[PDB]
């Protein structure tokens, strides 16, 4: 079903980095393998993905650089599921690397932060069978 | 002499960033202001950028992608100043991001790190009057 390299769950395909990336070059590396930044739709995806994370941040598909919180493939943020770290997410400035936190990523416990997209981290591809 | 925003030092104007950059997207920006990542000639250069850093990991342009230590505007490195932490330079891998360590950067004492080049830091620009 999966290509190589990929594993199967739910109907879906997952391609775990080995390696970091700013969040739009894991975007663009995702869509050159006709796939997508990782959309968490349930707490069973959750589980999933946050049991195989390589114990360090790790991407997502989810962003707010137009102000309010998408998912890469259109799947409605208010009314889905969310999984936020304490605190977050806080669009925070302090950091002096310039504007606020628009890119979404998984601590090794599962919890989501929003951080500076130019951040190399891990990132999840999720693709359809 | 200098434009506005600049600073003046011995024959050089330097700009220093109120934000972060890869090192690549750092030295584009530097070019397009026709100038280069700081390069890093005497103690006494080393002394005045170092007093104005912004309490922050600052790029400058040095890097060592095709194995050798190479400034960008081809200063000699070997016969050169150096000015490295103890343990510097290593090209670490154990960050799990891929590869080593191929960029230099300030720490806020002014001595001299290898990391990773994707990572978003602070960046001086060096030009001629
Ligand atoms: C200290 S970094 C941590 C908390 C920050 C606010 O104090 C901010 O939200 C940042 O996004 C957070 N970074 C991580 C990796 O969670
Ligand atoms: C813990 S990060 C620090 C030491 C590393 C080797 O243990 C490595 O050289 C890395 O480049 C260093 N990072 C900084 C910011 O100095
Ligand atoms: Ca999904
Ligand atoms: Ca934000
Ligand atoms: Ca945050
Ligand atoms: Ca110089
Ligand atoms: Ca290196
Ligand atoms: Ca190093
Ligand atoms: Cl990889
Ligand atoms: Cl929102
Ligand atoms: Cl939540
Ligand atoms: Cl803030
Ligand atoms: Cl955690
Ligand atoms: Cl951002
Ligand atoms: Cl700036
Ligand atoms: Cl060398
Ligand atoms: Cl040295
Ligand atoms: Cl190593
Ligand atoms: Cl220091
Ligand atoms: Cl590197
Ligand atoms: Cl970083």
């Amino acid at each position: 079903s999966c290509p190589v390299n990929w594993v199967e769950h739910q109907d879906s395909c997952y391609w775990f980095s080995h390696s970091g990336m700013s969040w739009a070059e894991a975007e663009k590396y995702c869509q050159l393998k006709n796939a997508h930044l990782v959309v968490i739709n349930s707490r069973e995806e959750q589980n999933f993905v946050q049991k195989y994370l390589g114990s360090a941040y790790t991407w997502m598909g989810l962003s707010d650089p137009e102000g309010a919180w998408k998912w890469v493939d259109g799947t409605d943020y208010a009314t889905g599921f969310q999984n936020w770290k304490p605190g977050q997410p806080d669009d925070w400035q302090g950091h002096g690397l310039g504007g606020g936190e628009d890119c979404a990523h998984f601590h090794p416990d599962g919890r989501w932060n929003d951080d500076v997209c130019q951040r190399p981290y891990h990132w999840v591809c999720e693709a359809g069978l």
